[PDB]
């Protein structure tokens, strides 16, 4: 997250740290239920030798504030089961860029583990909602992760804007989040990571996955999220949830 701040301890407890292969942080992930996280498709391809595929070489941290206190009371490691892509996901455009990912034992829910609500089919967050990312990765573009959890307020920018700024490369899956200004948006090492949205009744629900932008926090290249409500049903046929 490039123009955030430290989310304070307990802010985000959805959000969970995917580590894989012995290479640290990863990927972000949201917690949706006891044995299911939401993620993204693109972070469990096989690249460069490595095996991101392969479910047995993840750890998933729940519970985690600095990547460099991962025995911190609270904080739980849990292996993968299994990911499941969505069946419309490809790596050439990216598009319906959102997996699931079992957890091989259950979470144990506490104040600083629990899940975020899935929103339901027929929401539409609109142009100029404000919503949070969340997330480890890089604090500028070509720089370093955050040891600390950042977290950020963006908010949607119009379709039609998205489209033109980035022209060839939006699907309907995909919506602007972030400032036609630049300055706050996410970053490599926050895909897969949820938009939190905070709605009138003060309820949260997850309104996106992060998925990829040009650059990160840049003038008229905000990023680029997969949307959740599409997903409401397919998400309920494949883990119940
Ligand atoms: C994710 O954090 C990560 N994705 C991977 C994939 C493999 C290993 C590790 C990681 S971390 C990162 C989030 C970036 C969010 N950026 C902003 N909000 N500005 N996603 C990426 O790095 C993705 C990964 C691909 C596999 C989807 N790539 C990009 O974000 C770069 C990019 C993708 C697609 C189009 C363009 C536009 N370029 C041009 C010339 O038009 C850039
Ligand atoms: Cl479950
Ligand atoms: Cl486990
Ligand atoms: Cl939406
Ligand atoms: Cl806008
Ligand atoms: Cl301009």
């Amino acid at each position: 997250v490039v123009g955030g701040t430290d989310a304070d301890e307990g802010e985000w407890p959805w959000q969970v740290s995917l580590h894989a292969l012995g290479q640290g942080h990863i990927c972000g992930a949201s917690l949706i239920s006891p044995n299911w996280l939401v993620s993204a498709a693109h972070c469990y391809i096989d690249d460069r030798g490595f095996r991101y595929s392969d479910p047995t070489q993840w750890t998933a941290f729940l519970g985690l504030h600095d990547q460099s206190q991962r025995s911190a009371p609270g904080v739980q490691e849990r292996r993968l089961k299994r990911i499941i892509s969505h069946p419309f996901f490809n790596d050439f455009t990216f598009d319906y860029d959102i997996a699931l990912l079992e957890l091989e034992k259950p979470a144990e829910y506490s104040s600083m583990v629990r899940p975020i609500s899935l929103p339901d089919a027929s929401h539409v967050f609109p142009a100029g909602k404000a919503i949070w990312v969340t997330g480890w990765g890089h604090t500028q573009y070509g720089g370093t992760g955050a040891l600390i959890l950042q977290k950020g307020e963006i908010r949607v920018i119009n379709q039609t804007t998205c489209e033109n700024l980035l022209p060839q490369q939006i699907t309907p899956r995909m919506m602007c989040v972030g400032f036609l200004s630049g300055g706050v948006d996410s970053c490599q090492g926050d895909s897969g990571g949820p938009l939190s949205s905070v709605e009138a009744d003060g309820r949260i629900f997850q309104a996106g996955v992060v998925s990829w932008g040009d650059g990160c926090a840049q003038r008229n290249k905000p990023g680029v999220y997969t949307r959740l409500p599409l997903f409401r049903d397919w998400i309920k046929e494949n883990t119940g949830v």
